[PDB]
């Protein structure tokens, strides 16, 4: 998988 | 955030 | 280039 | 919560 | 009228 | 996996 | 607006 | 939104 | 004191 | 976290 | 000086 | 406390 990095606040990685 | 369309099998809207 | 759907509030389409 | 269409003009999605 | 999509820079629905 | 709306030209389902 | 990355524990992105 | 890194050559961030 | 990228689910920094 | 003076017109404290 | 990491679009090092 | 990217020269984190 791969790390995008988002607000959700604060910004983060997600991993998808 | 974003709207990622993926597999979970069915299709579904992920929020990333 | 992709058309994402994102959150910026409104959803709105991205042009990557 | 759920995304809507409405405008704002523009059509963009709101999140609620 | 109809609704176009077009980048305004934002992807989002014009109402002509 | 996930499918994004991608110009290959035409704007397609791009499967990854 | 800017990235900020800062304590909040968890250090975040924050977008100012 | 999420931010990428990608060409515009230049490397940028893009606010998606 | 160090930062570590950590799942905790997301991606952040932990102060350690 | 620092704290922001910052206008969202209305002028606020952010929680950075 | 310092570098922070503002939109300009795109995101890049802003010099102050 | 959050972390500025500055000159000290050479181009370190601080912490604030």
């Amino acid at each position: 998988a791969c790390v995008f990095f988002c607000e959700d606040a604060a910004x983060i990685g997600l991993a998808v």
